[PDB]
């Protein structure tokens, strides 16, 4: 009753509805189930079976419906939430805008659909052991990325609260990450004094809402686990975790070259990091989507590569603690292509 075909809305084009949809994990799943949504006794299952996508309304509660979709399935994929699903191939999502082989950069409605679209998981199997070199670049990586940050190409969230860019810049400075810093060094933490001072100059205001945000941030920025989680999302090769992935990545980088060459002969694009605390001090689930520029054939699009992991409660901020706490074996990687029109 609640959403009888209110989903048939989505499958043929306010969407707070979509985020009920989660990656269907458990073994109670249906066959080919890749997502599910629990809503008003209703439970919607999304299935895939050899390239074809079934929906299971299947629930007034003893009631079951089911259709099969064609390129209404393409519509479905775009209305999906920014989560890592078990689709088959790496999928391609078209932003609303005709392509342009002139422009230096990605259409901003391409940048938008890249941020808000879902990614398909790339099943690792051949997990890489941990090299002694893992995460060495990390400090430097954050330093560079943040300095060239664009407040709308790169955004950082904690439990869905947006931490201001220019506040995390002030953070890393106070922690010691400059050009002059040793890739190896474990990071001295900060004092209540030290960081209380920076959350105040980045919320110069004294609104009542900020006042609570500031309590969290004040006490988050003192957790080692947390600055570990935060800095790691920036390591340049975070997503290179298996041959299976390396295969997809390479296929893509190549397809990017061959396109730039057949369409526009003669970059940077940043990070969307989402960090949530969770039940093991306290442990953090992190997600670091990166948005490299990727030439599609309708013009200049982007390749979203999202990689997520668990920074466990202990974890201390060094290239050492990081590479051990976040072994390749434990990162999960998914791709999307976002192309203009």
């Amino acid at each position: 009753e609640v959403a009888s075909y209110c989903d048939r809305v989505v499958a043929a084009v306010e969407k707070k509805l979509m985020d009920s949809f989660s990656p269907s994990l458990s073994q109670d799943k249906m066959d080919g189930e890749f997502a599910h949504a629990n809503i008003d006794g209703i439970s919607i299952r999304l299935c895939l079976n050899k390239g074809i996508c079934s929906v299971f309304y299947l629930d007034g509660d003893k009631i079951q419906s089911t259709q099969l979709s064609s390129k209404e399935y393409n519509n479905l994929l775009s209305s999906l939430p920014p989560k890592q699903f078990n689709l088959g191939k790496v999928h391609t999502i078209t932003a609303p805008v005709s392509g342009n082989f002139k422009t230096h950069k990605p259409a901003p409605e391409v940048i938008e659909t890249a941020i808000n679209c879902c990614t398909s998981i790339i099943p690792n199997d051949d997990y890489f052991p941990v090299k002694d070199t893992d995460f060495n670049s990390v400090w430097h990586d954050i330093y560079r990325d943040i300095r060239a940050s664009d407040s709308n190409s790169t955004k950082i969230y904690f439990n869905n609260i947006e931490i201001p860019l220019k506040l995390i810049a002030d953070l890393i400075n106070e922690l010691g990450i400059n050009e002059f810093i040793d890739s190896k060094k474990e990071l001295q933490m900060l004092s209540y004094n030290q960081l209380n001072k920076i959350i105040n100059s980045n919320f110069p205001q004294q609104d009542l809402c900020f006042q609570t945000e500031k309590l969290l941030f004040t006490s988050l920025f003192q957790d080692p686990a947390f600055i570990s989680a935060l800095t790691s999302a920036f390591w340049q090769s975070l997503h290179i975790t298996s041959s299976s992935v390396e295969h997809i990545y390479a296929q893509i980088m190549s397809e990017n070259i061959e396109n730039r060459l057949n369409f526009m002969p003669e970059n940077n694009c940043g990070h969307i990091i989402k960090i949530n605390a969770v039940v093991p001090g306290r442990a953090y689930e992190v997600s670091s989507s990166i948005l490299p520029s990727h030439i599609t054939c309708n013009g200049v699009g982007i390749n979203k590569i999202e990689t997520s992991y668990l920074v466990h409660a202990g974890t201390l901020p060094s290239s050492e603690g990081l590479r051990n706490a976040i072994p390749p074996e434990s990162r999960q990687v998914s791709f999307a292509i976002i192309s203009p029109d």
